[PDB]
């Protein structure tokens, strides 16, 4: 369950960073989004 | 305000990931934690 909570937080965050990126095109937001996409891939892998 | 909000989501993730690491000790969690700490630094730069 702690694992599903983490995936929920990453999906939660990916949605907000996308909205931020839409509002202002600061490249560092895209860079963070690439990291978060990796985090989601890793948590999905831990969940099998 | 929207940036402060992303910063808070990173603080929340750092707390949860640290707790998860404390319990299952998977290396990949430590990698994610390193990234989130970087995200915090980047956002703090943008902010005050
Ligand atoms: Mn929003
Ligand atoms: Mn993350
Ligand atoms: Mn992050």
């Amino acid at each position: 369950d702690y694992l599903r909570e983490l995936l929920k937080l990453e999906l939660q965050a990916i949605k907000q960073y996308r909205e931020a990126l839409e509002y202002v095109k600061l490249p560092v937001l895209a860079k963070i989004l690439e990291d978060e996409e990796k985090h989601i891939e890793w948590l999905e892998t831990i969940l099998g």
